[PDB]
């Protein structure tokens, strides 16, 4: 079976082609991680998947979606992570975290708390930042506060100090949060980017915050572990074409930089979009972002079916399959691919106290 | 749907009739569980079951089944649960335990390493105990050693003991393990127990170990907590007719005694049998000895799809339904059968985080 292939990157070798990619949980407080997420990646990764990458970590408190977001912005916090960290790799798994910035996207409400920005009474919420003074719009109509070259100058080097935070607390691979309409996401997307200064107007001009990100973390981000990000590639706002061929030349650019892969998703820049949702739908655009920037990709959304999973990989439309969701219904989920998938020995994708059992 | 009702028992509130039994992991080292276990039964407590009952816990340390099995034999072993017990608890389940003696089936391999009696040159072996100086036989060829009555009272306090610390931990349900061949099981066995003094011979003495320890256990036991065993009422050694009636009889006197409920099972204390496995086949005995004893029961041995939980239920054979394996394989279980039986709102028989985004 090809989802049970090793992979291969840099240094770090996954016992097979099954990535959780980040999923907020949104049960931290002040950033800081607690059991809710002991337990949930331990579990997950005792599951069998070969990599897990921990949710969306703020590099800055601004820079969280939620009250209830990880944040990595100071030591304290990073220490936080070191036994979950360890207890992925006590697993057997790959630990792997996402750092980010929400952008205008910053100071909602949790999922299940309405969904939408806090309330300027509410004495939750803070002000937020972005390229320019726009807002998303919809559930999300706060104006961000635009950025200044000081403001660009520090966000940047947050994510420097947090991709040093992240190594020190053991993490093997990082994946920068350059998608679903947050910080990154929405300094390329000329949606959001009215900027007239050097990170705003061209393609090299939008392009310049990713890039600059790209090139400060890979200082301090050790050579000889997975340096990745995830961006979307496309937004669904009736200039696909276009923007499609702008990302797949940014992709050509982040490989020149240094990215070992690229987790491929959509833009959410956005809300007036028509994004055609479906099972494994974003399959044929990750094999073309693959073979014409020529490197190794990921992506989600749709592939919690194991025949869906082993097929992309067949097709060579993606190098791992990001499965979410069906973890959350499933810790175990990679067990039950191995099951259906009819792999020899599938139960002892587990541990041996589930694995002896099972069989 | 039965399977989703709430059971009031004493003062404890089950949230469904779903039950986790005890299952060892053989992951404990010289008794004190670990990580190992913290993430299992947290991860297991939040995929919904309403009861969860922490594996065999050995009341003292001869009375472990393997050099990795849990214990409770002393204060700092039982300060090592408290934390599992408050991971249960958090979760909206309630925490049990087992407490029990492995009697002439200690002494054992773990299962994955053998599941055969250590031999005597290993040092990690151990002198068993038993009613009489007879071997299980087959794979557990060890013969133990006849117990003094000095031996009985020390067994008895130690059980005492165990229940003690138990309740101190935190605990809200005790199972007292008088099954599957080990020692309480076997005093109550013609096959094992060929004692000539007060703890063998007729059925009063055959019972007298199981009714005293259930009896000391009481004096400790809180009144207002449910307080259980775990029994097998047969053998399939074509003995069954009478080893039921007798069986039945005991229940009587477990009730007359205090006990809340009984988790009925198959006795195992020989290996020349002829248990006729299949889905739910413990249904109709338990059904008997509820009917009968009049006592609540639960039973397991293939209940893991959910139609025939729901369906054991609805037919009163058992007031809970326990299942093992099948949580093993899906810590969220729980879940998955909430689904399966069309249960509105069934995301949210997970926490927030989950629940949330399977709606
Ligand atoms: C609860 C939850 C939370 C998040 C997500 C989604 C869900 C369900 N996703 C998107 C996620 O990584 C993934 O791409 C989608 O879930 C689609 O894959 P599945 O269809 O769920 O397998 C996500 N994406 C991301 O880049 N960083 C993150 O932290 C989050 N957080
Ligand atoms: C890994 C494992 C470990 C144990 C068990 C079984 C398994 C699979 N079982 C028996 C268990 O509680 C249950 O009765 C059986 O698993 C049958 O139910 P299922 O068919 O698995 O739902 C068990 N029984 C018990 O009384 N105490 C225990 O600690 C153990 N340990
Ligand atoms: C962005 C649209 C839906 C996917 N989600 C992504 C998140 C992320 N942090 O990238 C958080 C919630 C949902
Ligand atoms: C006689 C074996 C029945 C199932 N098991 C029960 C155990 C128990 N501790 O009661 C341990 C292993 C297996
Ligand atoms: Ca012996």
């Amino acid at each position: 079976s090809a989802l049970f292939e090793p992979y291969t990157l840099k240094d770090v070798t996954l016992r097979n082609r099954i990535a959780i990619p980040p999923m907020c949980q949104y049960m931290a407080e002040d950033g800081l991680i607690n059991d809710w997420h002991q337990v949930h990646y331990a579990s997950m990764a005792r599951g069998g998947a070969g990599l897990l990458v921990v949710e969306a970590t703020a590099v800055a408190p601004e820079g969280r979606i939620t009250p209830g977001c990880a944040g990595i912005w100071s030591d304290a916090h990073a220490q936080a992570f070191v036994p979950v960290v360890q207890a992925i790799k006590a697993a057997g798994s790959v630990p792997g975290i996402q750092i980010a910035h929400a952008g205008r996207k910053a100071s909602a409400n949790r999922p299940w708390e309405g969904d939408d920005h806090i309330g300027a009474d509410d004495a939750r919420g803070w002000e937020t930042i972005a390229p320019s003074a726009i807002a998303f719009g919809a559930h999300l109509p706060n104006v961000p506060r635009a950025m200044t070259l000081d403001d660009i100058a520090r966000v940047k080097q947050d994510f420097v100090d947090a991709a040093r935070r992240a190594r020190d607390a053991g993490f093997e691979w990082i994946e920068l949060h350059f998608a679903h309409g947050y910080l990154g996401q929405s300094f390329f997307s000329e949606h959001s980017n009215k900027r007239t200064d050097a990170y705003g107007g061209s393609f090299d001009n939008r392009s310049r915050f990713l890039l600059e990100t790209l090139a400060a973390v890979r200082e301090v981000w050790p050579e000889n572990l997975p340096l990745t990000a995830r961006f979307g590639v496309l937004e669904y706002d009736g200039r696909d074409e276009q923007t499609l061929e702008e990302s797949i030349e940014l992709a050509r650019r982040f490989k020149a930089g240094g990215l070992d892969l690229l987790s491929v998703s959509v833009g959410f820049t956005i809300p007036e979009t028509n994004i055609p949702w479906g099972p494994a739908f974003m399959g044929p655009i990750a094999e073309r972002v693959r073979r014409e920037a020529k490197l190794p990709v990921t992506s989600a959304w749709g592939f919690g079916t194991p025949q869906l999973a082993e097929a992309a990989l067949q097709a060579n439309q993606l190098d791992l399959v990001s499965v979410g969701r069906a973890h959350l219904a499933d810790p175990h989920w990679a067990y039950f691919a191995a099951k259906e998938l009819g792999v020899e020995k599938a139960s002892w994708t587990l541990p041996a106290p589930y694995a002896h059992w099972l069989e």
